[PDB]
């Protein structure tokens, strides 16, 4: 029989970790089997007055009386759970929903944890990508470091995954915010005992508070998405600049090679003249003395003149 | 007369395969000819209290009493139909709509099959594309394997087709979910005998259950679309990295070729000097003895010095 | 005075072709001059209980009693009109709106013709583009065929035009479908004599039938748009693969040229040694016999060793 | 004191050009200072029953009795104003709003002028861009004409500006059309004396006529936007084809250079053999006669054989 | 205890700068701690009849009686605050909301300052980017200046950041404008003493004035966004033109190098002939006199002929 590893935080912040059979959990929470399938990444739903949330590896069930974290093992959640959550829920944590019922504090804690995780991913990726791009777009490098290219590719893949996570988080929060029915449903304590809260709520609107909390987290996620999109745009612009730099270096090297090739061609032409005039054959110019110096002088001078003329021709061709 | 190859599953899960004339099928189902044209890929409609669904090659008609699969031959559907569907509909299948009427189970089975097909396509494409990209973006390869390029092109075309299929599936599900009239129409058993279901429905809302089922499948398809889009983005980034790697290797090879060309040019210049000074002509320096060693020494030393000067010039040019 | 070449199909399918002055046509149809300007490509409007449709070169006016096609000459419409339209309207055509009034049949015929035209354009473009891309992305070609590149460019321009046509058709159909007022207006026979159709309509809803017809054609156009977009994406991916193939071939050729340049450089260095040691000058090593063989042997061996060392250096540089 | 150069057209089409202080204009029109700031490009608003329109350099105020054009000098508007506008408003112009009040004619004239301006810009840009692209994508050119590249860049910038203008025009017209309140406000003559027009309007709806006019101009602008987007897509496709053509020409030239380099390498190897065997040193093979012919024959034959072997090696490498 | 550096402007324009503990500020403004967290860039909200605005570094709280600027130090805001704001609020400033209550003037001043900041950023970036692109796309440059490339990259990053800022400003203004509840909430003076303003408002609608002000600033931001997008499109087009120019220069240089390589190959072939015929070996053609001139003449003529034939071959290959 499948089981859930459940960490339960009550309204008093006490932590109880145990394992419970899935059928027993369904019976306790008043939920069906399909409700706790957790097959969707980044899904927030309300079933039978219970808030089922899944943010990647974080699966949570919020009740009017307690919070349950499921399948928390082997995820490095022990520090976060057993240090922050008791303090955030029933201590001096940074949560600003203390006068509000427990579900507001639980939702705020979960959304704050996910926002902090996304912010940490972005704040790890951004300096690495920035320094890699700065190293790569250096104008004085003829060629780029390919190990840094592999690092940039891995970081870009991580950035795309992070951007997708931010996008789906924003989509879920926005689709919850758009409909007032979902906002009303999220107030589980209000609907658990509506008769009690008809007079308990001394002019305070739970739906308004939930809307404000979700809007705050949506705005934070929107800022994260804008930063990630800016980073992606910077990556693309840096890649274009790298392409232009490599092409410019190629053109410079090609121009130098062409000039040297013109020089070599002129030298080879007059070397052909010299070797043709210096083969082991009887001629009528061996007796003359000035002929050797005249030939070598005209060879060198013509090589220089042809090289200069070819350089001028290249300059005219390239304008 | 055109005919349909019909596989019928009753509410008890019994399977009956036969062939029926199209007019007879229209008369039996209370449908017109235009309803069963099946000319749209990924279309879900409700006509005369019958649910007509088409997911590419899968054409189905859901009635309050039975499910019909049409044109199922030569599509490798025999295994799925004759093994899963009886168990899913009237057995111990994974469907979570057993207390719900038959149309809920049929819709769940069809949507689950299509989602599984898309997931299988994605899970086949993803490892192949990942390994091909990993092989191609290897920084230590001067040139890429073009057979792997052809494989990557074919897999990218398949990925684009899969992404289009996921997109149209999401569009159909979302356009059904947006309007409450369509959700009400999908509950064919409710509207077949409204008087009976006015009291049969003991506080259970069929429209709500249909909305939950369609939302679950829409979220699954959204996850699939996000994964496919991430794969496409990774393909594009890998292609950019491949371009940068190839350009960097070209620049390195060009720099080496330019250095060797400078060396060859210096050697050719002083070889021109030597061949000019070594032609079969009478000169005034054959008698001298130190002249030969002086000439060869200055030739070699000048070749080296000119090569070093040209190397420094290249270094200055490339900064 | 400007005139219209009018082809009129009555409810009985009879065809009458003539020419009529524009003012006379306005008086007959009960329309103003601005209604029949036909200045918008792909526009469907209802003015004075008349349906004015324009699909590029096809201008039509649908009345409760007749259909008019205007400016049909020099457009290869004679075959379509004078063969299909009588059969589709008042024969055994594939139209599924025979029990419906005449305007439904006319709208179905026009939309079917336009959908068939778009499908024919796509089915002509797709095999040509596919075969051109298959020829171009061949991995064993060092260079691509530029005539095929020109053909691909022309076909891509045609594909973009077709995609724009499909997009505007979808936009017009969707904007008609979104508002129920437009759907009600399209039923010209219903509003021509509302008193008669108040009892003539035996439980059949004209607006619902019009909505179904327009939805069917919108779905067909959506499938066409998806196919065209897939073709464009395939074109872009093939272009990227062509770029990678060309760069890889360039890198391979550059590596071969660099190896041959290293060999030539070593040969030229030791040829400089030989020519320097073989100039017409008196030396102290002409008397020796083993010196010639020693010099040539060390020249060849050193050329080989330097070539191998430079090859190893290139291998180290390219990793 | 700032002043406006005002050209006023009455309902009778008479033209009066003058200059008026801004405060006097505000008092006459019953408008505040902020209404006539004209700080937004392509803005259509209704303030105090006056229609304030700005289309780039064209600033207009439409009153129930007159039309005012402001800051018309030094804009080449004299021809358009003083030739078209009197005829369009109170003559035989192409306006189709003569039975409608004056504001309909004024709005039609202004929108027609702006649409004509955009159409003229597009009809000037399109042939130039088309001919430049046709010249540039010529497959038989090894290199492209860079002056034509500069012309294409300037025309592309102009096309982007025109596309932005069309987009903002469409946005303004669509945002006016979406809300019925704005359509009602645009009928300034209706709201100037509502008691009079309560009986003056003999069954004619001013809001409907305004909606039809704005829809017509929106459709014209949509056609313009589609044409401009098609032109941009064609520019991008042509640039890609140019890239492929240049890379293919580079590959062809590189293959030729590599073949010639292989030939030169073989010739240089056997030239090294010859020069080593032809240095001024005493050897044991000068006496023999057949040795010279044997050496030269084997040199030439080996050069040819090595060249052919290297050509085959290149063919194998490039497949 | 954390404190705020508060600059307060009353309705009379008087400026008072001080520091106040955060709890004291919360008590004075009737706000909770979470309201003044200022964790969202570009957020406009209304809490407890107070307008909380944050535009990057500018944090402001608008009350019906006063305006507060928080954390204004070390931001170069002293000039703007202490020179413009007193004049804009209670002087001869350009604000057009003097008859309106104080909150209208404060909102107008803040939005005007942010719009001016964005306009200044755009007007600084645009000339720099334009001149850099004009320098880079010069057709007569074989290679581009890489320092200008780095400058262009930095300016493009700044432009992307500015475009993101404009986008978020537009999004906030538009989401405020879409809902009438937010527009009503922004009129803090109206809701502070509704009984007084029930008769104080002599036919003037505060919500309408707020909507007009926000629409004006939204249109200004839309113009800014259009200009920034045009600049980005121009940057991309210029980069494409730079790529084409570099490739064309590469092709020209490669063609010249190939022609010179063909010439060098022909010269080297006939130099091989000469050196083979001029080695120190006994032959049967030393006695002849015309043989030397015949050999050198045929060598030169054949070199020329082979060079011309290879040039023709290249011309045929490149078409
Ligand atoms: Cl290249
Ligand atoms: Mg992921
Ligand atoms: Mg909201
Ligand atoms: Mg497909
Ligand atoms: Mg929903
Ligand atoms: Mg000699
Ligand atoms: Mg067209
Ligand atoms: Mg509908
Ligand atoms: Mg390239
Ligand atoms: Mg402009
Ligand atoms: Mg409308
Ligand atoms: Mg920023
Ligand atoms: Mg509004």
């Amino acid at each position: 029989a499948p089981v859930f590893t459940v960490t339960k935080f009550d309204k008093q912040g006490n932590v109880t970790s145990f394992e419970r059979k899935k059928t027993e959990l369904y019976q306790e929470l008043g939920l069906q089997a399909r409700d706790l399938r957790f097959q969707h990444v980044m899904s927030i739903t309300v079933r039978n007055n219970r808030i089922i949330m899944r943010m990647e590896y974080l699966k949570a069930v919020i009740t009017p009386e307690c919070l349950l974290i499921l399948d928390y093992r082997n995820l490095n959640l022990e520090q976060w759970l057993f240090r922050e959550l008791p303090s955030q829920l029933s201590g001096e944590g940074q949560l600003v929903t203390y006068p509000l019922p427990f579900e507001f504090r639980a939702i705020e804690a979960l959304l704050q944890y996910w926002i902090n995780t996304l912010q940490g991913k972005l704040s790890i990726l951004q300096p690495l990508i920035l320094e890699t791009l700065d190293a790569l777009v250096d104008p004085k490098h003829s060629s780029v470091d390919r190990s840094k290219l592999h690092i940039l590719l891995q970081n870009g893949k991580s950035l795309s995954e992070l951007e997708t996570d931010i996008k789906i988080f924003k989509e879920s929060i926005l689709e919850i915010l758009d409909e007032e029915e979902l906002l009303e449903e999220l107030c589980v304590s209000k609907w658990s005992d509506p008769q009690v809260f008809e007079k308990s709520s001394a002019g305070i609107d739970h739906a308004e508070e939930m809307e404000l909390l979700l809007e705050n987290y949506y705005r934070l996620a929107d800022d994260l998405s804008n930063a990630a999109r800016e980073l992606r745009v910077l990556i693309d612009d840096s890649q274009s600049i790298i392409f232009i730099n490599l092409d410019s270096h190629r053109n410079v090297m090609m121009r130098l090679n062409l000039q040297l090739t013109m020089g070599t061609f002129s030298l080879s032409l007059f070397g052909l003249m010299g070797v043709a005039f210096g083969m082991n054959l009887e001629s009528s110019l061996e007796e003359d003395h000035r002929i050797f110096w005249l030939i070598t002088g005209i060879m060198f001078m013509g090589s220089g003149l042809i090289w200069r003329r070819l350089l001028s021709f290249l300059g005219r061709q390239l304008e």
